[PDB]
């Protein structure tokens, strides 16, 4: 539901995401990360299934922010993949993979691998 | 570097993926899967690092696709995480994780994992 | 610490996971899961760092469990990494990789990945 | 299927894996690697199918590696899943997590994922 989708959400790190949900299946919005090389605001950029099934299935969705904005750059970029659930308490649980450019000898520890959860705000 | 990511790639699978890499960090292009619950093109979104280091270190980037088009709706979305290694043959590493919709009962087993690597043959 | 480790633990699916910790750093006992195709208990084995670092870092470890036993057979696998942290609320932290044996041609889709929290009982 | 696990294997960073495997589903052996924060071998202990399924389907296995022996120790623990398949050219292809022992504050940043194939030559 584009409508259940849009707004803004925190992590548990303190992490901000603020999204909007297009009737194509878009994502678009900003990240603050509370963790890491990072400062202020970041441009992502996802899709989700805008045409979920009626039952209670959640919605899939996903979504890439590149660590680089007009502040700072860390040379990594991390990608979200989950599913929305609403309802009363509205969640998004995701799994994330973290990956940092590096030398073709340091590339077998260049992704780092974790999980999110989302609750919205109101 | 740079430019270089522009262009069609294909992965081990067969599976086509058509992007252009703006100057500011967007990737933008369509999909199209050999394997899954899948038929025809669909579209896709994400972002590279711009101005990577100047040391020999390749350039992060990820993108995702929902695997729904005119044709299916798979009720899945996939999002791949790598870098970028250009030269005489450039390579696309990465990394990926798939989420199917599920009822919270089945939520332990909704996430795949694998890895995908893409070149321009 | 073995003691530390030793004991038996549940996590958040109501799975059971029974554990003996070796001065040699070995990991020996048994897995209940609450669900999938299983029933009944399964042997584990696994590693785990006996001189671990004095400061408020946890202790890394491991373990796997092929759900195969005398009564059902999978025909899968599941391997945890995670760490051990102790106190008053002990708990171990993990993220796991379930692979299905699989034809060559759906490969492709044999790795599940998730994540467990384990309490341990007194 | 069965026996063929049983060898010296050597994945593509140039590690080697010795491992036995037994009648009723036990798998022990060293390890040695060729990168990372050690030296020497260490010791492994894991578990695979004793039975599987007589389709042309793979061996489901996995075991782990704590990175402390004699001459070091880096705190940390690597866990390997993934399938065997026999044949002319048999092969073990494996995605693996390697988790540090850190503070809570860095746990986020504790795991590291990545995939190793293992042949015999
Ligand atoms: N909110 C979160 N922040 C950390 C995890 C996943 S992305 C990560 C921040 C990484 C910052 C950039 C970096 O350090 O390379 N969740
Ligand atoms: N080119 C690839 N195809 C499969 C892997 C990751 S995404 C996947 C296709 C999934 C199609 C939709 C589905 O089956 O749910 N790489
Ligand atoms: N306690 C847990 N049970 C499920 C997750 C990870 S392992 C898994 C059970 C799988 C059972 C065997 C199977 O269905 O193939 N945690
Ligand atoms: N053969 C391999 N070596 C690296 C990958 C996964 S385990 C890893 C070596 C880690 C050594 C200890 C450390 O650096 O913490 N495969």
């Amino acid at each position: 539901a584009e409508a259940g989708i849009t707004g803004t959400w925190y992590n548990q790190l303190g992490s901000t995401f603020i999204v909007t949900a297009g009737a194509d299946g878009a994502l678009t919005g900003t990240y603050e990360s509370a963790v890491g090389n990072a400062e202020s605001r970041y441009v992502l950029t996802g899709r989700y299934d805008s045409a979920p099934a009626t039952d209670g299935s959640g919605t899939a969705l996903g979504w890439t922010v590149a660590w680089k904005n007009n502040y700072r750059n860390a040379h990594s970029a991390t990608t979200w993949s989950g599913q929305y659930v609403g309802g009363a308490e509205a969640r998004i649980n995701t799994q994330w993979l973290l990956t940092s450019g590096t030398t073709e000898a340091n590339a077998w520890k260049s992704t780092l691998v974790g999980h999110d959860t989302f609750t919205k705000v109101k």
